[PDB]
């Protein structure tokens, strides 16, 4: 059932927030602060922004029908990072390391 699927999704996000992955997961914790980072072109490039706190809030509010909808927002968060930032940038390599953790956990359910 989708009820048991969403419970596993809470567990995946819990690992993503844990101190174990904190070294590369921290730039995805809260929404991208465009004013603090000085990213003048971020809103023009990224139409649908996403972060781990928004996914955590949408999960508690039962905004996802199934595990696929949760995975769609998690992948949107990574896809936005790959689209905006340069390929050689630090945050892109951090996104790949966090996605390695997500893809492995998301597949094993
Ligand atoms: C917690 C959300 S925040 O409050 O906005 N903090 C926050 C801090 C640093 C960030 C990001 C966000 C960030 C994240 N993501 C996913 C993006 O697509 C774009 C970003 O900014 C790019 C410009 C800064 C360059 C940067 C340089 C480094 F050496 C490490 C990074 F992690 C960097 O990136």
């Amino acid at each position: 059932s989708h009820m048991e699927q969403l419970k596993c999704c809470s567990g995946i996000l819990k690992e993503m927030f844990a101190k174990k992955h904190a070294a590369y997961a921290w730039p995805f914790y809260k929404p991208v602060d465009v004013e603090a980072l000085g990213l003048h072109d971020y809103c023009d490039i990224i139409k649908h922004p996403m972060d781990m706190s928004t996914i955590k809030s949408k999960l508690e509010a039962r905004e996802y029908r199934d595990a696929q909808e949760f995975g769609a927002d998690v992948r949107l968060m990574f896809s936005n990072c790959y689209k905006y930032n340069p390929p050689d940038h630090e945050v892109v390599a951090m996104a790949r390391k966090l996605q390695d953790v997500f893809e492995m956990r998301f597949a094993k359910m």
